[PDB]
């Protein structure tokens, strides 16, 4: 495809989607066997290998709705990908959310215009695939993680001049802020495929220090993927 | 309160919220014991009684975001209600959704302006309480119902001149259209209380004939409430 | 129709539209002769009878743009109704407006999205039928009422977190806030029929205690209707 | 003021506001006695004289919301003007509106952003002063004119690429299109003064040939002004 | 055309566009030879004459996007005009911009809705013709003027209740506020013709006293026009 | 900073900003001497070296407004960068724009919401620094390149369902589509620093095959930077 140099068939139907391509490399090296690298265009590493005997891929997305939209469109439309699980970081914005919590996004709020363009006059609420959500939730519960299922903010603007609205969203239960989920969930819904975002809380708005938790999160995402 | 003539303490902390006040009367008569009627202002019947020994209420909301917002604000702010479960009807707009399916709304899209006023520049995605959602889903699964967990449209406009956008939403996986969930979920989040919408599919866009399914739905909503 | 169980011909071409269905019952019992009740679906009482020898109806609408839109669409499109007069309550938001004043809405402002959907990029100003307006104004003047003809706000949100905008509207002469007029006036214009809203001021933002004034208002609305 | 070179006291408290400054000159020459010209800045002629013994002014406004807003702000804030009556032309957009009809605007729709800036999230419906409206309506009725009281569109865009929305507005009863009323009515409301627009229909979208009708219109506007 | 009484061929392909028609008269009298006046409709004077032997026109536009849009549409579509240079005034809103500076607008911000109607969901940035821009910049540099090339605000609202946003725009480098450029640049782009705005700073937000600078500006605009 | 692991002083005050970090590596290897790599966080390579004896940096930005905003905010606020020149690719959307043309963006249109959040009710037109623009234009003219100075679209959505609006923008002279310029220009203006985007046309909507042109573009960007 335009931004992925893989041949047809090189990318598995289930894929993990970190924002950081170097985390894709870490995931492939740490968890997968029989690994190949199918992409290095723009340094946006993608790998395919096996986990517990099942073929799976891991693909960096970059940061922000426009970047992840490119990769997700290409993966779905050009490579036949069916199960897409973002594995990322986020910043807590609700008072009771703690560093190293795992957040499974049911839905996402956004300051992006991407859905207002598509659905003028409407507020589109992008929704997780419930099947994947339940699988990841059950896996994380079994593994003994602090898992929080709820709402997140997908932000275009990492550095805001005013945080009043972000605080207000936290007052309405929005758990954390990240930069991808609205696009992943919307595009998966568009194409009738299955998406989920699983996030580790890395800081509070108002990699080795979370490597163990991060590993456990990757494990439940892979678990939900290989089912 | 302004629209509810109940004394303090007369309304239980868990409440079912049909749109039709006559369905509130039906629910009270059919399922509850030791029933009283605490409201008839505007004919918007509300009742309190016991179910499997636990005190619960049932309150009509009327149709539309503005009507349900009035009742939900008063219930939460004036009567200390903590668990609110809408039990309603909806019209299918996604091709695979069938009449008599039960839909548990994870989130809701809307053509209402109510959240754009509160969060200018943002798309707010109102989210169910996951705890209640899981309880209702597990109850409906155990009971052998066709339960679908996903996205719904909360519409201001029942009679639209153009259905192009509603069709487009169905193409993005939105299951059905109803007229309340955005407000219930948003207000519950605002006040830190717990909400869910459970809906029976009554027709396809493109009461006795569903009384058995409707009863089973009321049963899982009560089950999720009394836990 | 979907929400009205009347047979063809049971609803008169002129109709009064209180928000409260119990006020429809009061109006029918107090003012009309040879009364029948043609609807009790959702408790939304509707009646037909005679006033000064002329056949007229009275139909509850519920609260809010979405609720009244349902009823008005059905009345116009399924029952051939031609003259529709809302008879309601409102809250004063302009300093000189007093409790028990009668307000005849020339037009309405709104926080609803219903007209932005229909006319993207435009501000639609819903207008009363001038003929009905003049008839009601002349009747109220003759009857010796305090009648104020002007602008109102049709609100989706009865309980607002911030009242800054409502105050600002009052500073621009908007008289009072209610929850229906934008929809009534817009739909009547759409279908080429005649609408008016006549309102009693029940409180100031910043039923027996107004029963005499309320009666006098019902009288001028009926007068404007039977002409 | 910035755009009017008049001394304090030179402009009367009642003023007619044609868009065309040469029509201000025509009105002054044809109807007024003891006339002076108080402004020629930007050629935007303004005059003061007497009509039926009462002092009145006539001031060009130019075309469009931004131009008339300048003049109306200055007249109200710097010159103490209290009664402002636009006397203009318009193009019919509703099928039953005829050339040479006189339209008295109750309210105005707009494609301008001027009120969305002031009232974010709201649709502001600018309203005529009813007192002036009634006076002009009664005068025009007595004079035997075809007077139509209703809604108009205040357009920013005289030459539109697509007229679909203008046609749709006509289908919702909007009578004609002009380029000033939203601003006049909004600013008059802001400052607690009295405004009206009286318009002659000059063409149908889909000066000597209307000089007699135009004169009769000027006469009723002056009549409403001198009361 | 509707607002210009010129015959075909009477208006030159290059035209200067002051807002003030009396400045059009000044320009024609001061700079042009063999002058005729081709329009006085609405007092909006237009002239054609010769400058350094080349035929050129000068046409008032009035104030505001809607007024200039009318004239520019007619000039382009009915009179075949190809090079359009606004020569106007502006108010400084950025701290380093001085009275009598000449500002050449690269682009313009706006509070107008005119481009949101045409490009829903997009921010359209109207751009100068670079060829004309370079010619005017080089001419002004040669002439020894203080020329500033940058961003301006095209305002609908000359008298704003709050100047917070205007100050914020100045903090983002927007140089000055005026009332025409967005429309001129957008319409020229629509029709594939060439536009520029050259402005003299007349005051700071937070004719003889600038007649020399104003003349020098007219000179560089004519220079850019006759090339 | 959060996304750049450089020490204070390691990044030069003038920087080139390709979207592709591997193009940053190419630029450093091909054009710069005495090179170090100061960042590999997220694979987003950044380098500092010397060009014609002057210290300069080159930093990947990733794709899309949110990604480039992160890097530009950090470069300006944490590293004291003063001159920022994007060197990127774009797709032609105006009929006369050719592959391998160099486009220097005067301004940018966008489908992003980033400026509507900051300037509610306004269209913000992000503007290039004219000084840098002129330097790059003069350098490209001297070098004999096809340089086009004009408007571009900064898109969030690379894969659009409907291209109607993109075509319409091309009809209004918008030259090409890319995914960064609005953010670069807006943030540079916010902080009072200097930005420009220079783009090579890589395809038409409706790396070695452009390596020579791409090199020439890098050369003029470096030229404009080292002045």
């Amino acid at each position: 495809s335009v931004h992925i140099e893989a041949k047809q068939g090189e990318i598995a139907e289930s894929i993990l989607l970190p924002g950081d391509p170097l985390r894709a490399k870490y995931i492939a090296e740490t968890f997968l066997e029989d690994v190949t690298c199918y992409n290095n265009v723009r340094g946006m590493l993608g790998f395919t290998g096996t986990y517990k005997g099942k073929r799976v891929s891991v693909q960096g997305t970059g940061m922000g709705v426009p970047s992840i939209s490119i990769y997700v469109n290409e993966l779905i439309q050009s490579y036949g990908v069916k199960n897409l699980i973002r594995v990322g970081t986020c910043g807590a914005i609700q008072k009771d959310v703690k560093v190293r919590d795992v957040i499974i996004a049911m839905t996402a709020c956004t300051d992006s215009n991407m859905n207002r363009l598509t659905f003028p006059g409407f507020d589109f609420a992008p929704a997780a695939n419930f099947d994947l959500l339940k699988k990841a939730y059950d896996a994380g519960t079994e593994k003994g993680l602090h898992v929080r299922v709820g709402n997140v903010l997908t932000a275009d603007v990492f550095y805001r001049e005013s945080m009043d609205m972000v605080k207000k969203l936290g007052d309405y239960g929005v758990l954390a802020v990240e930069m991808e989920t609205t696009a992943l969930y919307t595009l998966a819904a568009k194409y009738g495929v299955n998406a989920l975002s699983v996030l580790t809380v890395s800081d509070h708005i108002f990699s080795e220090e979370r490597q163990t938790t991060f590993n456990e999160m990757i494990e439940i995402a892979l678990d939900a993927a290989i089912q």
